[PDB]
């Protein structure tokens, strides 16, 4: 199982999320992918809004909190591993350094992102910015460059109105929670899925 020190970001860019396709990992379904609305489950098959077809992420894959814990979904680059190792994969991470330090998020794994070297997890954070990709102006109608900044996002938890109101939860859930923490870094270590996430995303890694 992987375990170590690594980088984080946040962002939201609406697009169907990489381990969403089937092949990807052997697992019992796919990480569930939605119609615009976010809400009714699409065929895995159908092609990402993000590349113009009609899948999106589901409202269901925001940032959450259980007790103390927070929980969430992530796109992940770990130190030259394959999506057949990271797909679906569990992580619980240590922040190591905002204000949030101390605190401890597990997220699922339903993305791949750019290959930096080293251990590289973006977590999945309505408002949080769109980044390379957006697919949230096709979904939603936000701006060309996504809600606020394309990298970052939006600055104060009063332009979470801006956002639709399906996503507001995880919207603020990053100036509560999360603390509205830029980059925090963190330890981390594989951890078997909670269903938590699991009965969210409906991947779950089956070889065990």
């Amino acid at each position: 199982l992987t375990s170590g020190s690594g980088v984080t970001t946040r962002y939201w860019d609406c697009c169907k999320p990489s381990c969403s396709w089937g092949g990807k990992a052997s697992v019992t379904k796919p990480v569930r992918t939605c119609k615009a609305n976010g809400n009714t489950t699409i065929d895995s098959n159908t092609q990402s809004g993000c590349n113009g077809g009609s899948s999106y992420v589901c409202n269901d894959q925001q940032p959450f909190t259980q007790g103390n814990v927070g929980y969430g979904f992530a796109a992940a680059s770990i130190s030259g591993q394959p999506e057949s190792q990271t797909c679906c994969a569990c992580y619980e991470m240590t922040f190591t350094n905002t204000a949030i330090s101390g605190q401890k998020m597990i997220v699922q794994v339903t993305n791949t992102g750019s290959d930096l070297n080293g251990n590289h997890f973006d977590l999945m954070i309505p408002g949080g910015g769109v980044g390379i990709f957006n697919g949230c102006q096709s979904q939603w109608g936000a701006p060309s460059n996504g809600w606020g900044q394309r990298y970052g996002g939006i600055s104060s938890q009063s332009e979470c109105n801006q956002l639709p109101t399906s996503l507001r939860a995880g919207c603020n859930w990053r100036f509560g929670w999360f603390k509205n923490a830029d980059n925090p870094s963190m330890k981390f270590t594989q951890v078997r899925c909670p269903t938590i996430l699991t009965q969210k995303s409906q991947c779950v890694r089956t070889p065990g």
